[PDB]
C-alpha cells in the first residue's frame, strides 16, 4: 500500500467516524450522498470504485439497503465489506413500537447518540484490527480517545437537559428519536422515517394538535416545505438542526458538530 488501504464509506458520520479511528493511516474517501442517505441510488461509477476499494464500510443493512446486494466474489474483487453497525441494537421506529416488510421497524438514526457513535467507532476499530492487523494497536487507542470525549460529551448536558422545563421537540423527519432518549426527552418527527414520508392529512392534524397541546415554540428544520407552512397554523418559529445526514463542510470534527447540535436543542428547550 502507498497511503494505506482505500477505504470508501457510505456518509458522513461513517466517513468521519472510520476517519478519526483510522488517523493518518489510510486514504479513506466517501460516495457523494449529500443527496439523502434514505432515498439514495448509487451509480454504476461509485459501484465500480467500491469493487476496486480495499474495504468498504456502510452503517446499516437499514439504512443502506443497496449494500447488501453487493457482491464481491463473483466480479472478481477484492474488497471486504463491512457492516458498521453489526451487534448494535435498534430500537423500533416511532408510531411502530407494538407492530410485530420488516426493514421498516427499525431506526437507523443511531448515529445521534453520542454513546452509541461511540459503539460504533469501537466496532469499527475492531473490525479494522481483523483486517489490516498489523496497525490494530492504533485502531484501538484512536477508538479508545473517541469513545471518551463522547462520554465527557454526554456527562456535560446530562445536567443541561435534566433542568429543561420542556422536554419536547419536533423536527423536519424522525432522526433524533435516540438523542431524545438518551436525554429523556419526547421529540415528535414531521416527515417520519424518511423525509419522502411526507404526512398523511390525519397525521398532519394530529401534529398540529401535538404542537398545540405541549406548547411547541419553535420546529427544527434541516438546511421541505410542508413543515414550512405549520408557522402559520401554529405560530411557531424556525431553527436549524442538522442531523448530520451529509458533510457540514468545516473545519469540527463528528463530536464537536454533534455537541454544536446539542448545544441548540439544550438553549431552546428553555
Ligand atoms: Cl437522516
Ligand atoms: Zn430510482
Ligand atoms: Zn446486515
Ligand atoms: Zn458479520
Ligand atoms: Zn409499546
Ligand atoms: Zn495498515
Ligand atoms: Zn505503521
Ligand atoms: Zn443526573
Ligand atoms: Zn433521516
Ligand atoms: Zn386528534
Ligand atoms: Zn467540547
Amino acid at each position: 500500500p502507498g497511503k494505506g488501504m482505500k477505504i470508501v464509506t457510505s456518509f458522513y458520520p461513517i466517513y468521519a467516524m472510520v476517519k478519526e479511528v483510522s488517523g493518518d493511516l489510510n486514504d479513506v474517501r466517501m460516495i457523494q450522498s449529500s443527496s439523502g442517505i434514505h432515498s439514495f441510488e448509487p451509480s454504476a461509477n461509485d459501484i465500480a470504485a467500491i469493487y476496486d476499494a480495499d474495504v468498504f464500510v456502510y452503517h446499516s443493512h437499514t439504512l443502506e439497503s443497496w449494500a447488501g446486494s453487493l457482491d464481491p466474489n463473483l466480479k472478481k474483487s477484492k474488497v471486504k465489506v463491512l457492516e458498521a453497525s453489526e451487534g448494535m441494537t435498534l430500537e423500533r421506529v416511532p408510531g411502530l413500537e407494538d407492530v410485530e416488510d420488516e426493514k421498516t421497524l427499525y431506526d437507523p438514526h443511531t448515529w445521534l447518540d453520542p454513546e452509541k457513535a461511540g459503539e460504533e467507532a469501537q466496532i469499527i476499530a475492531d473490525k479494522l484490527s481483523e483486517v489490516d492487523s498489523e496497525h490494530k494497536e492504533t485502531y484501538q487507542k484512536n477508538a479508545q480517545a473517541f469513545i471518551k470525549k463522547a462520554q465527557e460529551l454526554t456527562k456535560k448536558f446530562q445536567p443541561k437537559f435534566e433542568k429543561a422545563t420542556q422536554k419536547t421537540f419536533v423536527t423536519q423527519h424522525t432522526a433524533f428519536s435516540y438523542l431524545a432518549k438518551r436525554f429523556g426527552l419526547n421529540q415528535l418527527g414531521i416527515a417520519g422515517i424518511s423525509p419522502e414520508q411526507e404526512p398523511s392529512p390525519r397525521q398532519l392534524t394530529e401534529i398540529q394538535e401535538f404542537v398545540k397541546t405541549y406548547k411547541v415554540k419553535t420546529i427544527f428544520t434541516e438546511s421541505s416545505k410542508v413543515a414550512e407552512t405549520l408557522v402559520k397554523s401554529t405560530g411557531v418559529g424556525l431553527k436549524t438542526l442538522n442531523p448530520l445526514q451529509s458533510d457540514p463542510q468545516n473545519d469540527k470534527t463528528y463530536l464537536e458538530n454533534l455537541e454544536e447540535n446539542m448545544s441548540i436543542l439544550a438553549e431552546e428547550l428553555k
